[PDB]
């Protein structure tokens, strides 16, 4: 769940991106809330060498979500830190733009 974790390296301003989410609507929050545990459960599937039909499918299964969506997600926050997570999630859907 989100809650405060120390702010070290610094590349580029954290603060500007939590700044937004504070700002976030309440039901805004909901959305990234839903899409935190299966992102982060998706990824220990995968560690434990499971098919990636299985691992999604066990998901989608146990999860009321499209399969295809969450795959889509995934991918998408490897790019962005780990714990801006449930900040990035805040975006609507996939940015078309890619730069």
């Amino acid at each position: 769940m989100i809650a405060r974790p120390t702010l070290e390296a610094h590349d580029y301003d954290r603060e500007a991106l939590w700044s937004k989410w504070d700002n976030a609507s309440d039901s805004q929050r909901r959305l990234a809330e839903k899409w935190l545990p299966a992102v982060q459960a998706a990824d220990e599937m995968l560690n434990q060498g499971i098919s990636t039909k299985t691992a999604f499918a066990t998901v989608a299964g146990h999860y009321q979500v499209s399969a295809s969506t969450l795959r889509d997600k995934y991918y998408q926050v490897q790019k962005f830190a780990k714990p801006d997570w449930a900040a990035a999630l805040v975006d609507g859907r996939g940015a078309s733009r890619r730069n």
